[PDB]
């Protein structure tokens, strides 16, 4: 495994990005909300490198971003001192992929976003609008409607307490259109016309002898299950024909249960990336 400093324009600062080579198309491991400076949290708790060693396909993890959403946000956050802007779609779609081709040969077309809680939606996003880069989405535990109901004061809390990230730097007031436009339910109809291959996994707060038994793992699970069980419905509702829905009667909002789904969802990247 190599880490690397991939320069990003766009943010004025060198990317930290762990990098496993295997093959022409990649997989995109992204972070949780509490995203750390040093490690991809992927790496911190699951063998996914080992896991996807020798699988025909290379895993990106970059590093960094805590509490970005993957997204570009309009401005620094104002709360905490943050004196930049967060470009992370401009760096995903562009920069990254621009040098892994130029260094690496790793194809900037046909490569999988698998994101997890925070990054869950960002993944499907990055399908939604960016269908070459990425015929392949997993969204694990992800928050599928953020634009909706309580969702964007339930945010901007998560947001604040981690970090004191400030949404409303992210994707300006509620009523501003980035919201909708970064809600993965309301952008299903995009998932459709690209045919999209889409994993959408939720548990459902209670653990297995994977652990992850805390009461805000066991909570959050439960609290986004019903998002996504609506997602499914409006998936299937509006003609999506390309999805993998898991929702066992088990799992709470931790690693253990992430890691299992990305082994189980193997198969199915190389089949969908590779052939």
């Amino acid at each position: 495994v190599e880490y690397l400093q991939v320069p990003s324009a766009s943010m004025g600062r060198d990317i930290k990005v762990q990098f496993q080579g295997g093959g022409p198309h990649a997989v995109y491991l992204l972070d949780g909300l509490r995203a750390q400076d040093d490690y991809n949290g992927w790496d911190i708790n699951t063998p996914a490198f080992e896991e996807y060693y020798q699988s025909g396909l290379s895993v990106i993890m970059p590093v960094g971003g805590q509490s970005s959403f993957y997204t570009d946000w309009y401005q620094p956050s104002q709360s905490n001192g943050q004196n930049y802007t967060y470009k992370w779609e401009t760096f995903l779609t562009r920069e990254m992929p621009a040098w892994l081709q130029a260094n690496k040969g790793v194809s900037p077309t046909g490569n999988a976003a698998v994101g997890l809680s925070m990054s869950g939606g960002s993944a499907l996003i990055l399908a939604a609008y960016y269908p070459q880069q990425f015929p392949y989405a997993a969204s694990l535990s992800g928050f599928l409607n953020p634009s909706e109901g309580w969702w964007p004061t339930l945010i901007g809390l998560a947001m604040n307490d981690s970090g004191g990230y400030n949404a409303n730097s992210m994707w300006g007031p509620s009523s501003d259109p980035a919201w909708k436009r970064n809600d993965p339910m309301v952008q299903i109809p995009r998932l459709v016309a690209n045919n999209t291959r889409i994993w959408v996994y939720c548990g459902n707060g209670t653990p297995s002898d994977l652990g992850g038994d805390n009461i805000p793992a066991k909570f959050l699970e439960g609290l986004t299950l019903r998002t996504n069980q609506t997602f499914r419905d409006t998936y299937a509702a509006d003609g999506g024909r390309n999805g993998v829905f898991n929702f066992p009667p088990n799992g709470t909002h931790s690693w253990p249960y992430w890691n299992e789904q990305l082994v189980a969802m193997k198969a199915d990247i190389q089949h969908v990336l590779n052939g």
